[PDB]
RNA sequence: GUGCUCGCUUCGGCAGCACAUAUACUAAAAUUGGAACGAUACAGAGAAGAUUAGCAUGGCCCCUGCGCAAGGAUGACA
């Protein structure tokens, strides 16, 4: 994940590992990329793409 | 090597004499081997109970039925 830990806070590193389990950061990035691709696809005649 | 012997002997030289007394891992070079938790690659919830559904058994208290043993009170003229 893109979380930076400013100090070993063990009671928070675990709660952040739980939240971003199963590669949630990568899936969020992929989902946003795909949603932007779709919106640019629906607008390609007016946008001259 | 320096200096000296009344030495041979000549200043071209020779013989002897005093001092000098035992350094070095010694090494400039020879070669072929075995090698990360450093990177990238993979995984990554990197600390939880490792569960909850029935029925029957076991304990206590009644009720009913059957059996065993030992008994109590009562009833019946022609």
């Amino acid at each position: 994940t893109g979380i930076f830990m400013h100090g070993k806070i063990p009671t928070l590193k675990i709660s952040l590992i739980q939240i971003f389990r199963a590669h949630l950061w990568q899936k969020i990035h992929e989902s946003i990329v795909m949603d932007l691709c779709q919106v640019f696809d629906q607008e390609l005649d007016a946008l001259e793409i």
